[PDB]
């Protein structure tokens, strides 16, 4: 059932909760490949990302089975989200040409926000109205974010309006499909950035002091 | 090297020449795994999706000898070129890892913009700064002319273009990745309003896809 | 459906026919990245990496479509079929897994044997099984001749070959990724005197190759 | 420097340590997208399976530095490091199509030898004369199989000997090239398998009670 009133946008209603990630739970950068410009300043990896890539193909799964034969349109928050985004329709495709069930809707229709008092940089958002929409966030903390996007797409009227966010902080909304729950820190790597530095390392690591001193501005 | 005259923008100066696929060239569509909402619209695929991910490695290689050790920055028009661009940055994050190079500098970093006019961030911030357009295919040569132009006043330090195609139909790229003939193609990001983004393979557009996806 | 007799091993008995590869149909190699022990050797690309891998995933739905909800013991040729064999279980490990479909039988049960002669554990386990022999390329139909008396020995429930080419030059596959024509491949594990099997693209063997890895 | 004494095989001198997995640490299966024949079976994943490929990555940059520019001879164990040295070879490949180095020798020249007192089933040990040999093994316990393996291999005179094992337990001969250390627990998933059955299942999951009863013979 891809039915869901908008009222329950951002509440987790009926959720799978995400995969649990304690406190001070750390791998060492020594023993993956890091980069030169990211090796003085990564030190503990929080999430690598084969392991994100496999969370992804679980979420991918619920989000195929919530919307299967159903018009879905998901939205990338830029910038941040693009690597989870582009897992994610990755994975939702390929499920839906391996499935034994077969559909003539396509797997999605993708969209694009970049959001930086929220601004939004986006094409009409009236173009949400009255369909199924999935928006896809890299990381939510305090939820000020996806609240105030969330109270100007309710104003066009979606159909539906479900969250998926690759790693939700424990500090507030909660998304429908989420990767993991981790302590509160600040992250970078895996498209998490620090004033734009760290996109591009393969694995979700904590900022580092030294980073942030460096980075700082 | 990095450096580049921005008059030379667009004019493909020096380029390495891009892979030529001869007119009425084609693969059939029985051959592949395509799935039911494609099915009935999809007959000849013109690149192969494993094709596109070869010649955007070799894009990639040509990519990484021309920046390396140079900040450079990464520009994706959306939406059609999400998944050229995706793989490319994949691509040369990985070339720089493996390479055996010690570069302070990361192998990119991405900005987006949409057109269809413009949509982005300030671009004041390309100010003296090395910068990569990635599209998915050159056509007329018009969207790229006008956003060149855009991009020009806020003052590069250097405008080279990436694109996965180029139709034979006049503005061209400085990294191509193919030479196609006039025809309009959908799948790999290339879409019919909106339709067979998903698709993984590059095909033509058929008549029966044409009528059911019509204006 | 799994069951077919076992008389009609290398027979191609209601197969579905591979992508046939005209004459004379080749792509450069200066198009792709060619790493430095391959550089002088290869010019003729016969089928790109890609390319391969987008044909044996249709065939992996072939394979999957067949055995599905049955064991299914595959059998690997050492070496050339390596590349092949790992493509091929990988997609249909997925393909199972992603299906929706519920089965209690994984995918397949793998094996491996050598042939160059036979090498291989006790062959008496593939009784009443139902056995896939997968392989690299069939030309004159000795070799997968050979190993199928042997195999029908120990009396298997059903027989069937998978291979990646088979050449225009007699035994012929059930699942077939291409028709070639009759030339000596090399790349993606097809190797000339064990040189070439890592290069990612499959390739024709050149004078310049044949010269210096001769005999 | 490729050049290492026969005497010096299975010593682990001067590697790289593994990276070590503590003992009572595994991830929920019910997190992850388990399919239907291992589901009632898998409880507890050791390794997901991209943090095996991570860490292949970072153990192929190790062999590759070792190697690069001479001939190298590497042995597959079969059935069981299938994965690992598929997952290997493609690296080891890729690292040097990208190498800012050139080089006229191939990266590695492969091999298959299957092992299962101690049997040998493969072709003539007679080629690995004066060679430079890697053997790739999945996994390590008491150090028996590579022991053996390796004093018939000795026999026939190779250049160098070294040792590449994704695992090793806590229980002993060593590995040259290791990805992870573990408690000594018996793994499944990823190549490891119980009488045949988990090969295919993505991760490396524990062996569970329910597993090993309803597959002992
Ligand atoms: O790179 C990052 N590492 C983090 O640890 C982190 N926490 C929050 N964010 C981003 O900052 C904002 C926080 O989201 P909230 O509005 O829910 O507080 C949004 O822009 C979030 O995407 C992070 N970005
Ligand atoms: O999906 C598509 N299939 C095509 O065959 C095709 N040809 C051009 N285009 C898009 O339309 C414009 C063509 O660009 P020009 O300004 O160079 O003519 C640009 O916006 C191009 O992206 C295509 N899009
Ligand atoms: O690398 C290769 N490139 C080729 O073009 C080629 N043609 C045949 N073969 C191998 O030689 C034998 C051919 O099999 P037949 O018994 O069917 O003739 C089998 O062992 C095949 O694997 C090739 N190997
Ligand atoms: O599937 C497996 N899960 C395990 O936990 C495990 N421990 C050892 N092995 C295999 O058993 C033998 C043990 O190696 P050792 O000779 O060093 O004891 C060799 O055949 C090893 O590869 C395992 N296989
Ligand atoms: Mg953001
Ligand atoms: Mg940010
Ligand atoms: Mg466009
Ligand atoms: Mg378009
Ligand atoms: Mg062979
Ligand atoms: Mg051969
Ligand atoms: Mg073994
Ligand atoms: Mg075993």
């Amino acid at each position: 059932m891809a039915s869901k009133p908008i009222e329950d946008y951002g509440k987790g209603k009926g959720r799978i909760e995400p995969m649990y990630i304690p406190d001070n739970t750390f791998y060492n950068a020594d023993d993956f490949l890091v980069p030169p410009h990211c090796k003085p300043y990564i030190d503990k990896i929080l999430l690598p990302g084969g392991l994100v890539k496999d969370r992804v193909e679980k979420l991918a799964y619920d989000i195929h089975r919530t919307y299967f034969g159903e018009e879905l349109h998901i939205i990338c928050i830029l910038k941040g989200s693009r690597g989870f985004f582009n897992l994610l329709i990755d994975y939702l495709a390929t499920i839906q040409k391996y499935s034994g069930r077969e559909s003539s809707v396509p797997p999605f229709f993708e969209h694009y926000v970049r959001l930086k008092q929220l601004t939004v940089l986006s094409d009409d958002l009236s173009i949400f109205r009255d369909k199924h929409v999935l928006i896809v966030e890299d990381i939510v903390a305090t939820g000020f974010t996806l609240t105030e996007f969330g109270e100007r797409l309710k104003a066009v009227g979606p159909k539906s309006m479900r969250i998926a966010t690759l790693v939700e902080k424990r500090t507030s909304l909660k998304g429908d499909f989420v990767g993991f729950s981790i302590e509160d820190v600040w992250i970078v790597g895996c498209c998490y950035d620090f004033n734009e530095m760290f996109r591009d390392f393969d694995h979700v690591a904590v900022l580092s002091d030294a980073a942030r001193k460096k980075f700082e501005k």
